[PDB]
């Protein structure tokens, strides 16, 4: 009975045509089983601890996430974490992405691959937290006064390595797997969120890196890896979010300790914003040596309004319906401390085109929260539509939703909606909806099929929504197939719906993701 205002959506198979790269469907920390079942072709190995991974010991340091403990993997075979990750990805037809540390300071181990700790309680004294279950001497590096322990010796739990040390890892990967061109590892990620090393890796990097240090690191590590494999693709810098797009880690830190009135690094570099200057330095280097070191320009982005978590109150559901505007919308002011028009994807494409053309664009971490709730799933389906429409070259969600959740099934609406790996189309085309906070829509034409696939997301918290879809420039059969996800948490194959001219009409349940598969003539 309950009913929302009617909506009309116009899909025109001739407007705004461009490929959708299947790499937008990427994921982090999935399994061979879920990579195959979600039909996902990109698998990222990345995140905080990967900055500290010692490929020669097969070990890493957890940083601030786990008491700055250096911890060995079970195996002591050089590089096994990476090899295992690659085998498991390729077992499912997915391309792996491996993070190579750039930070220099990576884990070492004590006698018998025993754990080490950067903030030993016996060495630096009483602190306010410690690993009391598994390693009691490992402090959190904060004194009981709440003031950080400072002056710790970086060798307590780590060893300082350089680009020749990580080049050795690239040589190993190439020997096991072949080059990228020959079916080997295609993507090298350079580190992870380097601007905030001063916080995630305070033990070993207490001062935020300048934009110089980070440029030098991409130049250095990038050259080494490309010597070993000129066919592989380098991805970076993996910056953490809004402030990391315009301010180096040195300036972020400086600002947190001294207020925002004077940014020393920014000032030393004529008022440039960080990532645009980084892109521009890489351009100048590429123009001068003739060699491309960075191929994919990558950032992380998480909404700032409290949506990353499990708050599923009404007000938070409505905010998730709106806040994905930050990924595309030039007029949307973000409703948070950011308080500015982020329009991330156009921004990424604009920066690349202004400062380093021909570089691809990636969001290699995002998450909009509420994974186990229909609102998380409408939101995820909303995000995947936006990636394709807006022309992002790659993406990796952080991380992979549990197979029981409706969010898992949202990804599967795009990639394996019938259990036979049929997927949304791969040439984006215009679909226009009047208000995407209430209902958003995305279309594409499928190359294998000529089918027009149209995804409609009803974001409204209650009531059915009558919906009419108008096709231009597409000659369609009599009937369109219907597949649907609601809070019932199952992909349903509903009844075919009859086309009325080049229109079709239907009733959309509240908080639902609906897929129309509309085959071409004849
Ligand atoms: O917010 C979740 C994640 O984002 C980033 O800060 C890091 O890459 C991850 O290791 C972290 O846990
Ligand atoms: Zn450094
Ligand atoms: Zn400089
Ligand atoms: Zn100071």
């Amino acid at each position: 009975s309950m009913q929302n205002p009617s909506v009309t959506i116009s899909v025109n198979a001739n407007a705004g045509r461009h490929p959708i790269n299947p790499a937008v469907y990427g994921l982090a920390y999935a399994t061979t089983a879920t990579l195959a079942d979600l039909n996902v072709p990109l698998h990222r190995y990345g995140g905080n601890n990967t900055s500290r991974y010692n490929w020669q010991l097969n070990a890493d340091n957890r940083g601030a996430d786990w008491y700055f403990e250096s911890i060995g993997e079970a195996s002591s075979v050089a590089g096994e974490r990476g090899d295992t990750f690659i085998a498991n990805s390729q077992a499912a037809g997915a391309q792996a992405m491996i993070t190579i540390p750039t930070i220099g300071w990576v884990a070492r181990l004590g006698a018998n691959r025993s754990k080490l700790a950067s903030f030993s309680i016996a060495k630096y004294g009483a602190q306010s937290g410690n690993d009391w279950q598994w390693f009691p001497d490992a402090g959190n590096g904060v004194l009981t006064s709440g003031q950080n322990v400072t002056g710790n010796n970086p060798n307590d739990a780590n060893t300082l390595v350089d680009s020749t040390f990580q080049q050795g890892w690239a040589q190993h990967l190439v020997s096991q797997w072949g080059t990228a061109a020959g079916g080997g590892l295609r993507y090298y990620i350079l580190d992870n969120e380097p601007s905030i090393w001063f916080s995630t890796h305070r033990d070993v990097h207490p001062v935020g890196p300048t934009m110089d240090e980070i440029r030098d690191k991409m130049l250095d590590y990038g050259a080494k890896i490309k010597t070993v494999d000129p066919s592989a693709l380098i991805v970076g810098p993996e910056e953490w979010g809004w402030s990391g797009y315009t301010l180096s880690g040195y300036d972020q830190q400086y600002g947190g300790l001294h207020g925002w009135s004077f940014m020393p690094d920014r000032n030393n570099h004529g008022g440039w914003d960080y990532l645009p200057w980084l892109l521009d330095q890489l351009r100048q280097n590429n123009l001068s040596t003739g060699r491309r070191l960075l191929d994919v320009f990558s950032v992380h982005y998480y909404p700032q309004g409290g949506e990353f978590g499990n708050d599923t109150s009404s007000a938070m559901q409505l905010r998730r319906n709106r806040s994905t505007r930050s990924l595309w919308d030039p007029n949307y002011i973000d409703e948070t401390w950011i308080n500015d028009k982020v329009q991330l994807i156009p921004r990424l494409k604009n920066w690349v085109s202004t400062y380093y053309p021909g570089t691809l664009t990636a969001i290699t971490e995002y998450n909009w929260g509420a994974e186990s709730h229909i609102n998380g799933a409408t939101t995820q389906a909303d995000i995947l539509g936006i990636f394709g429409r807006e022309g992002l070259d790659m993406a990796a969600r952080w991380t992979t939703p549990d197979t029981a959740t409706p969010t898992y099934k949202a990804i599967k609406m795009y990639r394996n909606y019938d259990g036979n790996k049929s997927a949304f189309g791969d040439t984006s085309v215009t679909a226009t909806a009047p208000n995407p906070d209430n209902v958003s829509a995305f279309a594409a034409v499928r190359s294998s099929d000529g089918a027009l696939t149209v995804m409609v997301i009803n974001k409204y918290l209650s009531g059915n929504t009558p919906a009419t879809i108008n096709l231009s420039n597409f000659t369609a059969q009599a009937q369109a197939q219907v597949w649907q996800l609601t809070a019932a948490n199952t992909i349903n194959h509903l009844s075919n719906v009859s086309l009325s001219g080049s229109s079709l009409s239907l009733t959309l349940p509240a908080q639902s993701v609906t897929l129309l598969v509309i085959p071409a003539s004849t």
